[PDB]
């Protein structure tokens, strides 16, 4: 199913690591930067540059260069346990209000 | 079309179990309108298409085994009227459960 992994438990524990998800980049010259999306949880699908979050499950993928890897992680995704436990609420509702602030304005 | 994971509700004007009951008029289909209202939701008026007013988070083809507030922290579990209401022990329970739904069958 397509639903957003929200437990504890990650969804790929093989990508838990900082140094396994940076492999699967490989060379990466897409708008966005790879170290900052392996920080922020994501490895690579190998195709285009789609990525995933080894917690969650969540994708990702048409990345821009004004778009932040934990921005986007948290707009798409606001129940990863991951996000929850590296950026911590108070980052996590700012950006949140960030967000549908943009939306309920110019929009 | 990203879902509104803030303390504010997207749809104000259907922050009331009254105010939502109203939009579903004579209900056809399998899933009770009161249990949906009770859960945030309120129809579109297009099938068994509802909406949360708090995290604006839709759903729809509702067969008589999905339970709204599962269907809810299933699908939006950012949603802070869901958050308010149950508490994050339930929200866990549920996303516990259905992983271990999925992973059972195969
Ligand atoms: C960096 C940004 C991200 N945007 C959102 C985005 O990437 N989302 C939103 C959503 C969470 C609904 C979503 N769900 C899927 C399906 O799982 C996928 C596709 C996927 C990605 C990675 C994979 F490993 C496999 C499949 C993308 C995607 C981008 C804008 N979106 C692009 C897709 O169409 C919608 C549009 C709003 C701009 N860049
Ligand atoms: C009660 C259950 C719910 N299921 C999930 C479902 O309804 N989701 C999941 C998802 C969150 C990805 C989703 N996103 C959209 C797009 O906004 C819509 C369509 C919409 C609903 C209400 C509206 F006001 C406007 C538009 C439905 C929907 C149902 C199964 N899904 C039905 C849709 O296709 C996928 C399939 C898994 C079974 N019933
Ligand atoms: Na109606
Ligand atoms: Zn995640
Ligand atoms: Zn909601």
């Amino acid at each position: 199913m397509n639903f957003p992994n929200s437990t504890n438990l990650p969804r790929n524990p093989s990508m838990a690591d900082y140094e396994a998800r940076i492999f699967t980049f490989g060379t990466w010259i897409y708008s966005v930067n790879k170290e900052q999306l392996a920080r922020a949880g994501f490895y690579a699908l190998g195709e285009g540059d789609k990525v995933k979050c080894f917690h969650c499950g969540g994708g990702l993928t048409d990345w821009k260069p004004s778009e932040d890897p934990w921005e986007q992680h948290a707009k798409w995704y606001p129940g990863c346990k991951y996000l929850l436990e590296q950026k911590g609420q108070e980052y996590i509702n700012n950006i949140h209000l960030t967000h549908s602030l943009e939306e309920c304005l110019v929009r």
